[PDB]
């Protein structure tokens, strides 16, 4: 049968980005809905689980997206709640590319570290957005001592508490109100991620290149001024003295491949659940070829 | 040329269920619209009748759906009104699966009866919803003497009048306010259908298995408690004494195949009109 | 890579007509958005320019449509503004089919004239709609002395001013309130176009057939009464006493081929820009 992807977007209209990548992942047809909520998604899921039987079920799948991760998660939980017994299809959550971006970034850094970050300090500057929170979660699952930073302690602690509950980890929070406190926060860190909003610098070249402990720096911001000073957005494990850098476009190349590969996996079984953990497991395989 | 289905849904967004079945019926592409009304549908229909010529016209078709049958019918009449002369495409109406469900149910019962129900009493309990009304219409078109039941006579009579006007049949109405009256209403019936809302029992086992006249019972409710007591939802002509039973899942298997087959017919000509009568004609071929 | 067309419609929902012709033009998939504005289109364009690299970029393209040409143009300018450096895809603007209609009509009249209309008087009756304004734009670009007519001078002058600014030409306006003034307005004209609204006559047979200066007449109205009296909608350069005529269906045959060719070309490079000028350049090649 034809591979049908149902795209459920929490925004007013479905993401164009998610359509292109869905087709490049091998969907035969993508049918998109905007304004999806936990209340209206149940009837859409019924359409996917009562129309095809046996092996044909794996040819229908669900992708949840949109700009807001918390809204995407509520819809994704309502999808999983509507399934029962054998009445289910594979599903994926990737609101604004946040899961695939964080999975790509953490997989590349863990590989560059020699395959382990256990017991080492990892700092996620501006870690209160969805990319920073998913990065913190994946690093903490790998055993890193994670400090999730932001301009206000209350917001940073609420982000750490949310990650800790969802992923069963113990990330800690720190307030970094200014440039100087972000330079102080990376002292003694082995791994540094900048997960800031687009077009902002969070850490100059002098604040990381003179810190002996820093092994690898990773930046998710591709718009100049880049999150980390002294690197290029295309860096992908480029050496700077004894340290290695990953720029946003170096990470982005793997994120695009991973997102397409997750879509293809949705049609290989009718019971896949692709959220951060499963997406990250695939990212690590794809970083080792 | 590619088989293009245009899906016109009266609800805020198009039915996912209708998309999957449309693709499995052989549409190459489905383009769906929500909030479709008799007023905005005309311009959509123009796009289907002025873009392709000759043999290619049959490669575009229209499917009308949504949760409200009366709203679907108004859009479907506006679609038919927009065509003129040879400027037309095939169209189907199946709001909430009501046509394909009723067509499958009645086709299976008529086949199990030996191919005729003419002159025999058929009772449709909770027959005032779209499935019950379309079932009453198809049974009456087969010559059965149909009694359409509901909790209030005014609503049951309005449903019978609507069916009678649309289909040129003579269905009668009856008030059955509770279990006792439903049990009384089936006495002397040869065929009994339960078309109740989801998850409700309407006819316990003792209300039909001891009625000598009853030949076949059919239930459209798949959610326990089932409309008919003493049967399984998967029953598909299963024998109980000298009687037969069709559960909702036994009927639903044919409805899904029937719906897919109707979609494929839309692309075989530019003049098909798939409403209850034509869907039912195909359901009978598919049961034989 | 699959050829993905992103349809951005300024109306509440995307045009059905544009979907059918996009598919027949060779798009593998069409994904449509309604309510597109200069403000929300930027994020949609980002989805087209950051998802594919190298030779795959040209397999995604953009089509802008809707019933209002000015609204379409604002969306189309915002699409072009979002591109930067090599981060771009091919795009087309054809709100309500007006660019592909005007380009087909003007191309045929210019070819039939021997390849030039420079310095000759061209009159566009009811030229204030998008087809008339685009015809006046393309004719003025060909060096014709263009008079754009309408029932009220203010509306005709506003249309002329808009064309002049956008295309850098010098179209003049004239008020022709009725049949008598329209018959007076064509005196001395070598080329006449009727770009009136559907189902209206603007130029009776006696108002053009006895004027010696007139060489070719062209009508965009396909619905009787036709814009030009004494012709058939299928006429395509047909001779009427030393003069040639083009009816709306004769022009339309070129138009349907031109629109398909524009869709196919969107996937041949990532830098095509299909507005009036480029559509007209292609229409001129296809008429040969
Ligand atoms: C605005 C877009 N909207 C989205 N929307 C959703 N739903 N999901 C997303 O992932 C994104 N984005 C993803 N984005 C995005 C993703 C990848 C690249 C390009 C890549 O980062 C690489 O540059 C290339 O694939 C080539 O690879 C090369 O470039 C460098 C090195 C090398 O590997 C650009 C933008 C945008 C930030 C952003
Ligand atoms: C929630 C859904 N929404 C819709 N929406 C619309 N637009 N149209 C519809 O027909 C439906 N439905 C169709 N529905 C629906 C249709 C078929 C089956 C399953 C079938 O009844 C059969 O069970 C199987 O095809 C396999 O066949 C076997 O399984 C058992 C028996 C046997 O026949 C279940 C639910 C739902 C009641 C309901
Ligand atoms: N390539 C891709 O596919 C892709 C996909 C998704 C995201 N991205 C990129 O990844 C990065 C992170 O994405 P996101 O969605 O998680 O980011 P985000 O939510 O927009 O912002 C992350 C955090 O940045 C901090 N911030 C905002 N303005 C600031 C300022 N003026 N100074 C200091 N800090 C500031 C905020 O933290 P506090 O308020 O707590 O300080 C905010 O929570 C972005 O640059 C984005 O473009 C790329
Ligand atoms: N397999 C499929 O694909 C498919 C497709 C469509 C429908 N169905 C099923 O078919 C059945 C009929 O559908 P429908 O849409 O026609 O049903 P409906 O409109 O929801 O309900 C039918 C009638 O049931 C009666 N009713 C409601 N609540 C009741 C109560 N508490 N006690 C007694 N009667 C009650 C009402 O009649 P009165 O008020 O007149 O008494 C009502 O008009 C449903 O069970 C539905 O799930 C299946
Ligand atoms: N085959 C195709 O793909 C296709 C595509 C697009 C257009 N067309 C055809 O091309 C023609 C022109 O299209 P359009 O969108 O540019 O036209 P339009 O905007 O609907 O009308 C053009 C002009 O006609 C004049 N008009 C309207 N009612 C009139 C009346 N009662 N008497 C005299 N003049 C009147 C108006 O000018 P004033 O108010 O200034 O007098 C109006 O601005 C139409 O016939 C249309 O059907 C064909």
């Amino acid at each position: 049968s034809k591979k049908l992807l149902f795209q459920f977007d929490t925004d007013a209209t479905p993401s164009v980005f998610d359509v292109v990548v869905g087709y490049d992942g091998g969907a035969d047809h993508i049918t998109g809905y905007g304004n999806v909520t936990p209340d209206n998604v149940g009837a859409y899921v019924d359409g996917t689980i009562y129309t095809r039987g046996g092996k044909e079920k794996q040819s229908t799948a669900i992708f949840v997206g949109g700009g807001d991760m918390a809204a995407g998660e509520r819809v994704f939980e309502a999808v999983k709640k509507r399934f029962f017994g054998p009445f289910r299809v594979s599903c994926m959550l990737d609101s604004n590319g946040s899961n695939t971006t964080a999975a790509a970034g953490v997989a590349l850094v863990v590989k560059a570290a020699g395959g382990s970050v256990k017991g080492k300090k990892a700092v996620v500057l501006a870690g209160t957005g969805p990319v920073g929170m998913r990065s913190a979660a994946l690093l903490a699952g790998e055993g890193a001592e994670v400090v999730l930073c932001g301009r206000k302690l209350d917001k940073a602690q609420a982000a750490a508490d949310s990650v800790n509950k969802r992923f069963k980890v113990n990330v800690t929070a720190a307030e970094t109100a200014d440039d100087a406190s972000r330079a102080e926060a990376v002292k003694g860190a082995h791994f540094v991620f900048t997960a800031g909003a687009i077009g902002l610098e969070l850490l100059p070249q002098a604040a990381w290149q003179n810190e002996s402990s820093i092994e690898i720096v990773a930046d998710y911001n591709a718009q100049p001024p880049l999150g980390i000073g002294g690197i290029d957005a295309t860096d992908k494990g480029k050496e700077y003295g004894g340290k290695r850098a990953f720029g946003a476009l170096g990470i982005g190349g793997l994120k695009l491949k991973l997102h397409r590969a997750c879509i293809a996996k949705l049609f290989e079984s009718s019971e896949g659940v692709f959220d951060a953990e499963e997406i990250y497991k695939l990212a690590k395989e794809m970083a080792v070829d």
